[PDB]
């Protein structure tokens, strides 16, 4: 669930993560349009797609099975659908910790008004 998200952004990337990514670029958060802003808007836009291939199951929803153990994020559970959705999760967090040092507060709630071109599809 997007719950579970937020503790998984909160746990591999700080205390402020939550706030620092869900609203940022054109597509963090979920349900964006127009072209990613940079390298964490576009962790941001395959983990909106990554939602979009969870089809058993809802990604925003659903609460899944995962493991916070020395500050990383190892999915789990025996339904596989809820760890579709936490593997979406898990792969966006990295790709934020893996980007951290391109992360431009310029793109923080930076609002769908500044990203009103043609969407890329998934």
């Amino acid at each position: 669930s997007l719950w579970q998200f937020g503790k998984m952004i909160n746990y591999v990337m700080g205390e402020s993560g939550v706030l620092q990514y869900l609203s940022y670029g054109c597509y963090c958060g979920l349900g964006g349009q127009g072209q990613p802003t940079d390298a964490t808007d576009r962790c941001c836009f395959v983990h909106d797609c990554c939602y979009g291939k969870v089809t058993g199951c809802n990604p925003k929803i659903d609460s899944y099975t995962y493991s916070k153990k020395n500050g990383d994020v190892v999915c789990g559970g025996d339904n596989p659908c809820k760890k579709q959705i936490c593997e979406c999760d898990r792969v966006a967090t990295t790709c934020f910790r893996d980007n951290k040092d391109t992360y431009d507060i310029k793109y923080w709630f930076y609002g769908a008004k500044n990203c009103q071109e043609k969407s890329e599809p998934c």
